[PDB]
């Protein structure tokens, strides 16, 4: 009915010894898109050019951890877990609130239209390409008492070549097409669904090196040729080459059972603007041209973070492109000169296991030796993944995506979304809505034209959703103290990571989930 | 309940190894027709003179084919099965929202009004007569995402003479006198219906020549005579008649089992404006005059596309009356001086079967030959149906329309709409809908004189129709690869058969349904 | 419920071999009468005074046959059976929308108020005065698509005298003393009512002439008195008298058995002014007074169609005050100067039974003759009925009312309104209809003075009324073609009995029953 209310707001954590159970909810609004009509799109330009369509529905995006964790909660899951990894889902809408806007002169009024439907329905078949996963805005907020606007949804299509345009292979996909469940207010929308089994992600950082896991008491029982000639002259000394059990100490040269990474290198720049060369952002030489990137049917794509890596410490004077950066809380536009007003994810945690961004991955002799000619080493800078190769993936983070659809292809290897999350074949659903069309007062002949002349609606209601996430408390033997992650704030005037004076609500740092230990 | 939706809106196409099942859905706008009027209507004009009436009345119209199928879908049908017919049908009108208009000076203004009635009826019983089977506009638009308004019912009277006038025998039916279902908001209306059995339309060309169904390799066992004289020449030769065994070669000779087609002929006229004789669109010669047409009661009505016959390619600089002309996409207004901005469908493929449109049906001996006189041969235009022939009928088109009624009359033949389409006895049908009329402040002294003050008021909400086809897969054993239909479109700047950035929507090509091969 | 409706518009006829349904619904209007106030009501005008009082309630009538017939229906019913009456009755109320109107400066605004009553009941115990049986517009229209307006409901008292004035007899009803149902929208109102048995009205006319029913062949076997005296000239000839057995041929001399009406004389005027003595409207020697007239309580009221009588046929030049007029399509306003542009009934088929109008009923012997002096005639012209009189009743009408209620008095004769119907002594009751008051924002101190200021509504809804009627085939003998009434209409520029260009709707002719025939 139109008196009912037709769901309760709760937002709630409820902790179990093995499994977490997150709840929260939000307000939106729901504005009409594209005057309800879909269009088409393009745009060429030259490493950027792209083609699609902008469609009148929009869509609900949970993909951002903070969406269903408190600052607190995040925390306690991190310092006592080792993995956490998502078990199953469940979302409602509802109290739909359709509202018409008379719009006078001067003044708009606004009014309550009791009959008026908006439409949902949300796609398992997965038929409908997915937008949801990668890179960017339109989760729910953070703080729970934030209002927040569906996005608009809009997808790609295909570019072949560096010009912008179409071919038979590209397709169109229309939203009416599907059934969708049509509701007034006193009406609801409820699913659930079941994530995949995935492999636990981890929460750890290993209190090991890789190189070396021998006992530094012994010594291997293997021999190496340790020098072709005396003296410590590069070509000068005495012919004989000399063989030498390898003993404690020599780490550097014990034969390892594993290969530490695959690896791609990226540029390094330095937060301090006086060292960097110069580099333009357009023209021949802008800056993409020199950021490692990855040619894609004639067209450069910049490598996102790339394959896990090890990158700089956050307050480290360099960053590379590697690195995520988040904002931060002072900056206020699109752009600022300083990094210091922004947030830097770094993977230091990871340099135990696979090699440095902006280091390479090792040397190789690149040439056979021999007594009139020298030995020359390469540098290796991209790596494939090679037999005996252990390397740790990127960590999540509290801002950051959790999970990310697997492209639809014959061959995938190793799936973890590179910007960090859980990698799905089924990933939660989009789930769609749009407010139904109403027609203006229409002319009393008939005309064939299809309507144009639309009453101004937008709509409003509060979405639910609820994860069951699966963890793994730790069971260590380590004796001394972990590091754990507190705040450790100095005093401060306004207390962070709460709401202030002019009541605004920011995040003052952006949070991983390894904090905790374990051996290799 | 108001405050509940009362319908889901699906649109959507299941297939089956035997039977396909369209369903789909769109908004609809009613407006109030003729202040709630019925008003005589006539105009004697000589050659299209009328008579009848408009009513306040508006009716639901799903008669073209892409009302159903998606571009895709109708290629995915029409590559892959021989024949079709539609076999069910059920529709089911919801969310009625009545709106009332205040219509303030300079600003109009629009609110609901809850409890407001719209009435709903559709006759079984084909009392009313029936207007949705031919040529009209009105039927739900083909994207999905498209509003449409209901159209007006009107109905024609028929016309005795060359001048408009009623005889006693024109009658008069008020749609008020039957009874129909009354809605408010919260209420829905629904129907079913099933069709009648009938011819699975032929989706298929024929890969064989009616003329030659002969085994090329023998040769019939049956003389004929070939010359009455000797030479090359007409008058001149040596008396002796001569009889020869039909032999392999000579198949124009061969005696066949069956004749080709009914046929009337078409007059032609040429793509390029050069080549065409001067013709006036009025006067005592307007073109109406040479175009073949049939004599009715005094009244020149000119032969729709004609008893299916063979047409110029679409391609071809050369087309004729008989073939159907759809605006094609670049066509701005009523009326255009190129046709090359037209889309003209073509019968080509039926010509292995039947007559050309503007070639003739055949030659007949109109005379009785002798030493003493020539022989004549008569140009035969017209031919009626004779027994042994064998003809196809006009294809189907995506946007051609789908079915139509056949006339309540003692004799028929061959019912075919010629416009194309199944020809039902009992059509889908025709389900009338209008706004109920309210009533302006009213005088405080009774007036007998019947209200003429109302309330302005419009209604809107949703149809669904659903339609169940029964197809036949194809079963060839040809060997080569068949032609199928296929975009083929060279690369787009803004893609085919998809909205644009404008965002308008628009058919490319008119599509038929004979691609696949079969022999006969 | 608001949102539901509560009945369906359903307008139908069902004809059975023995008896035929029909059921008409219409939309109509109801003010607010009175300002919500019983009003005293008398003027004295000396030949019309009258005393009563005026409602703020109205009344629903359905009076008039066309409300129930459309006019085939009428036509089916009477070319194929003799005779029909009346079985039973149920209405019903429904769809109520009480309206509110804001009145603004200049403009008037109207707009819902859902939470208004308007209540209905309709008395059956006839403690009412009945008026909805006499001569008065309200009926619902003919034509189903036209609003209506609700009639208001006034009732005549006693008028003692000449002159109007009350006396303690007078008495005052008031309607809100009996117990009536409140409705709200989604409220509705139903009732069944069961007609009681009466004569089958004849819808036939008589293919006999009374006078003569005898064999034409045979002559009676009684003597009269032929002559008393010889020749052909009245005061001369032998004395002697003469006796003659009545023979084959002097058939007016016959002896019957009957004796042919009931009768009262009217005063005859011609179409054609010219012929006419002069006489005035008002005066002295108004109209009235040479019209036959029946002094009432020193009142004269012109006698209405009086007994039943015959009158010229309606083509006829000289038409009299018994016959029924009814307006016809083309009259403007109230009054008209040639009565070319009326519609006339005529009862010629009664000729047969009874008396004409504008004659006498025949001429008596005033006198006893004697061989001294002469015999002498008078001329009657007022006759009561007497033992072996045989008549007819006036005809329906079309547009004719359908039952009138019998007078509640000690003795009635014949009862069989003048006006033409069935005579009830329990009609169809008359049923009520108010639109409860409600009132402006009243004074914040309290004040005993009855409340006077209220908001202004009115209200409308669909009205349905069924009634089942039992009918009689013919099965006649005769052999010859019976007449029937078929339209026969000229070629019209807008076809007869059919909205036209304007939209008006207008009955042509006025329609009896009496088409069939059938012997005495
Ligand atoms: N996030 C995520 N989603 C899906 N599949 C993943 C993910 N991370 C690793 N893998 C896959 C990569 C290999 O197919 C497999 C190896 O199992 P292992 O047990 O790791 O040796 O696990
Ligand atoms: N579209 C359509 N509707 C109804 N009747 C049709 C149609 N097409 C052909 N026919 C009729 C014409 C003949 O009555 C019959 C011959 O059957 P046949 O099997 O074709 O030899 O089929
Ligand atoms: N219309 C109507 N209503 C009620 N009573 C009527 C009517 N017409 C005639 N009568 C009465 C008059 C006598 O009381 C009775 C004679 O029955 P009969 O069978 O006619 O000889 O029928």
């Amino acid at each position: 009915g139109v008196g009912n209310a037709s769901g309760d707001w709760h937002c709630d954590s409820t902790w179990s010894e093995g499994k977490v159970t997150t709840t929260s909810t939000r307000t939106w609004v729901l504005p009409t898109y594209n005057n309800h009509l879909y269009l088409r799109l393009g745009t060429t330009s030259n490493s950027n050019t792209y083609n699609g369509f902008s469609t009148p529905w929009g869509y609900f995006d949970f993909n951002r951890f903070h969406c269903h964790f408190s600052p607190r909660d995040w925390q306690r899951l991190i310092n006592n877990n080792w993995g956490l990894r998502p078990k199953a889902m469940r979302v409602k809408i509802f109290n739909i609130q359709v509202k018409e806007v008379t719009t006078s002169n001067g003044e708009t009024t606004v009014a309550n239209n009791l009959t008026s439907t908006v439409q949902i329905f949300a796609d398992s078949s997965y038929e409908l390409p997915y937008v949801m996963d990668a890179g960017q805005e339109g989760s729910l907020p953070p703080f729970p008492n934030d209002v927040f606007m569906v996005p608009q949804y809009g997808y790609c299509g295909i570019v072949t070549g560096e010009n912008q345009n179409q071919t038979d292979r590209n397709a169109f996909y229309c939203l009416e097409y599907f059934p969708s469940q049509m509701l007034r207010t006193g009406n609801n929308f409820e699913m659930a669904y079941n994530f995949e089994k995935v492999p636990f992600h981890s929460m750890y950082a290993h209190s090991q090196s890789l190189d070396r896991l021998m006992n530094p008491l012994l010594d291997q029982y293997l021999w190496h040729l340790q020098s072709t000639t005396s003296g410590e002259t590069l070509n000068q000394g005495n012919a004989a080459t000399t063989f030498g059990k390898i003993r404690s100490g020599d780490f550097a040269f014990y034969r390892k059972n594993w290969l530490p990474g695959p690896c791609v290198k990226q540029q390094r720049f330095s937060k301090t603007a006086s060292q960097n060369y110069k580099i333009p952002a357009s023209g021949g030489n802008a800056l993409l041209k020199y950021d490692t990137h990855y040619t894609l049917n004639n067209r450069w794509s910049n490598i996102a973070p790339g394959p896990p890596m090890a990158t700089a410490g956050p307050s480290d004077g360099d960053f590379s492109n590697a690195q995520l950066i988040f904002p931060g809380p002072s900056v206020t536009g699109n752009t600022t000169t300083s990094a210091n007003n922004l947030l830097f994810t770094s993977e230091e945690e990871i340099a135990a296991t696979n090699p440095r961004d902006t280091d390479m991955f090792g040397q190789i002799a690149d040439n056979n030796q021999n007594a009139t000619t020298a030995p020359i080493t390469g540098n290796v800078t991209a790596m494939g993944v090679l037999p005996g190769m252990v390397w740790q993936n990127r960590d999540i983070y509290y801002q950051g995506p959790i999970w990310a659809k697997i492209p639809h292809a014959d061959g995938h290897f190793h799936p973890s979304p590179l910007i960090g999350g859980f990698g799905l074949k089924h990933p939660p659903p989009q789930i769609f809505i749009k407010n139904t069309p109403v027609p203006a007062n229409p002319a009393t002949t008939f005309t064939a034209a299809r309507v144009d002349s639309f009453i101004t609606q937008y709509s409003t209601g509060q979405v639910a959703v609820q994860i069951e996430w699966e963890i793994e408390k730790e069971r260590s033997k380590r004796w001394n103290p972990e590091v754990q992650f507190t705040s450790n704030y100095g005093n401060q005037s306004s207390m962070l990571w709460a709401p202030d004076t002019t009541g605004k609500y920011t995040e003052p740092r952006v949070i991983g989930s390894r904090y905790l230990t374990n051996h290799l």
